[PDB]
Order: C-alpha cells, then structure tokens, then sequence
C-alpha cells in the first residue's frame, strides 16, 4: 500500500516522502548555545531542500546525579524553545518523562517524544494521548521491531493516532548496539504503514564500542546513516556540536556542527535515487 502520513506543518514525514531531518543537539544547554546549533542546521536544510525539525531536550534523569548538570527544568527549559522558535520560526521536539508535565511541554514543541526506557509505561501513552500532538515513540534496544505495533495500538486507543517510530539500534552482547536494516519494514508494517526514522547518534554510540577493537570513541555517523537512508526511511535523526557536545563528548556519539553540510549532501543524493526507485520486491 502507500505509507501513512503524520503531518508536521509544511513538513510531512512518510516512508516514500523524503527523509525529513529531525536535526538538533542533545541536553538543552545554553539558551544561546542552542543558536549556534539551531541556526546552523536551518541554513543548510534550505540550501538543500531538506525539511527541518530541530531537536532539543529540557532534562537529564539518565546517568549521573544529585543535580549533576540535569538540564533547564521544564520552566526555564521551555523558554529557550520559544526563542529560537520564531527567531527562525521552526518545528522543534521534546521527550517528556513522567505524565503531568506532558501538556505544558506539549505547547512549545511540535513533536513530543517518549524515552526508550518508558515505552511500555502506559500512563505516559495515556498521558501523551490526552494531548493530541505529534508523538515520536523512541524504540527500545530490547524490543524486536515486531512489538512496536503494541505502543502504537494503545496510542490510538488513547485518542492519539499521530505517531512516529524512531529506531536507535538493539544491543549486541554486553555493552554494544547494532541495527538491522531489515527491522525497518518489519516496524513499518506492524505500525499501520506508519513513518519510520533512524537515530544514528544514540545508535552508533555503542556500535563503535566493541572494545579491544575500541576502548576509546571514534565516529562514522554518515557511513552508517547512509545504510538507513539507502533502504528507505521516513527520516534521519541526529544531534550536533562543535566540540562534539558537553552532552555528547561523554555520553553517546555526536555530529561535528560544521561537518554537517556535506553529510546531508550525501544523504540527499543517496536517498535521492531511492525514493525514486520504482517499487520492486523479490518474493517471486
């Protein structure tokens, strides 16, 4: 059939409708740090005809604590969004965490997001449904693609149908991740022919680490993000930074802010002749 289509303003994600870029950076650091990162993506998108959704997050919770650089806090967090917002009037995105705060957040951001870790949490499916915004079910590393029609189900069941599926890779043996390009469709088909997207930072993150032959970073984001794009994704998802990120030069991987442009020119041209490619199939 044709692919379902959750519509974001002039942008429309869909599996035969170009890789929309849910670009961005990680932890919402400086109301103005953003800007280097916010503004810089925006230019390029346009130069290439890539649509753009800026990604930013208002919190921490995952890893180190007792405050340890926990991020902006909904209150002060949500302001910074509202700035770069009209500054260059663009589509943003944010992951809630614990129900309540699932509405305020859902006013500055265009595409809310549910953390891989709480996917099977119900009360947030529920508490993101008694909303009606664009949801981005971030896929858990321990869920076979084929269970995603079970995060989607209850979403619609919660009133909310506007869903998106972001794949990040599954774990491979202790501390490692992988991505099977064959998981995409599988997710595509259980998810009412819904839109499927590749998150390469949080993915490649551990994929590069297979210590012995690792024990110390190294990146190939475009080399792995080409694989996804070369199969047929609704979109791509990446985070950037000049000096890899205070939040990405320690946690996951990270895209070199100024290295962005030609990466996309790869992703645009590669993708290019795929959404083109007239539907083929080899089950006969």
């Amino acid at each position: 059939m044709k692919q379902k289509v959750v519509s974001i303003g002039d942008i429309n994600v869909a599996n035969d409708l170009p890789f929309v870029l849910f670009g961005g950076m990680n932890v919402l650091e400086s109301r103005d740090l953003a800007m280097r990162i916010c503004e810089h993506y925006v230019t390029v998108t346009q130069k290439l005809g890539i649509p753009y959704v800026f990604k930013a997050s208002f919190d921490k919770a995952n890893r180190s604590s007792i405050h340890s650089y926990r991020g902006p806090g909904l209150e002060e967090g949500m302001k910074i969004f509202q700035e770069l917002k009209q500054t260059f009037g663009v589509k943003i995105i944010t992951d809630v965490h614990e129900p309540s705060q699932a509405q305020p957040v859902a006013d500055v951001v265009d595409v809310i997001q549910l953390p891989a870790f709480l996917a099977r949490q119900t009360d947030l499916v529920e508490a993101m449904a008694k909303t009606g915004a664009v949801i981005n079910v971030k896929k858990p590393q321990f869920v076979s693609p084929g269970q995603m029609g079970n995060i989607v189900d209850k979403f619609k069941e919660g009133g909310n149908e506007k869903v998106i599926l972001c794949d990040r890779g599954a774990n491979f043996g202790y501390d490692n991740l992988v991505v099977d390009m064959l998981g995409f469709s599988i997710m595509k088909k259980v998810s009412g022919n819904s839109p499927v997207i590749f998150d390469v930072t949080h993915a490649l993150q551990c994929r590069d680490p297979f210590v012995a032959a690792s024990g110390g970073r190294r990146a190939q984001v475009a080399e792995l993000a080409r694989a996804g794009m070369a199969v047929g994704l609704a979109g791509l998802f990446i985070e950037a930074h000049p000096d890899p990120e205070h939040a990405k030069c320690d946690g996951p991987s990270a895209l070199p802010l100024a290295k962005l442009e030609p990466f996309l020119k790869q992703m645009k041209a590669i993708d290019d002749l795929v959404k083109g490619f007239e539907e083929l199939d080899t089950s006969k």
